[PDB]
């Protein structure tokens, strides 16, 4: 459970009539899941048009840009109308996860590479064929790697 909090002040074309009423802003806030408890999620501040007889609608969506997470919600601004719809394309919780792997993968590639080079130099001194070969993306024998890396189960074996 987040609140985001918006800001809404006068366009530039409303600004003297919000001004002459002395109604210079409206703070409103919506709430959002963890889902969305990420960097790039920061309360907004919009400019939109004063009006003193008119209810307005802001509207937050969130969607994720991996996945197809998404929210929407809304809230009534009393005072402002044609408030520019607000959108978080963003990477979720969930996905921010998923995309770092990437170091993890190469760090446990170095791991095991490290570990085929002592296999085939002891092969060599045992007078056995050295028949390893370094992992990458393409090739893997690391069973948790599936998917992520084309898994070969008896690529070294
Ligand atoms: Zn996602
Ligand atoms: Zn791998």
């Amino acid at each position: 459970m987040t609140r985001l909090e918006v800001l809404i002040r006068p366009t530039e074309q409303t600004a003297a009539k919000a001004n002459a009423v002395g109604y210079t802003h409206a703070l409103t806030w919506v709430w959002h899941s963890q889902t969305w408890d990420v960097d790039s999620v920061r309360d907004p501040s919009l400019r939109a048009d004063f009006n003193p007889e008119k209810v307005g609608w802001v509207s937050v969506s969130f969607a994720c840009t991996q996945c197809t997470a998404h929210y929407y919600t809304s809230e009534q601004v009393k005072y402002f109308t044609n408030i520019p719809p607000v959108h978080f394309d963003v990477v979720c919780a969930d996905c921010e996860r998923s995309v770092q792997l990437d170091d993890e993968i190469d760090r446990e590639h170095q791991e095991r590479n490290a570990e085929i080079s002592a296999c085939n130099a002891r092969a060599l001194s045992e007078g056995r064929p050295a028949s390893l070969v370094y992992l990458s993306r393409d090739a893997c024998d690391i069973p948790e790697h599936s998917g992520r890396c084309r898994f070969v189960k008896y690529l070294n074996f």
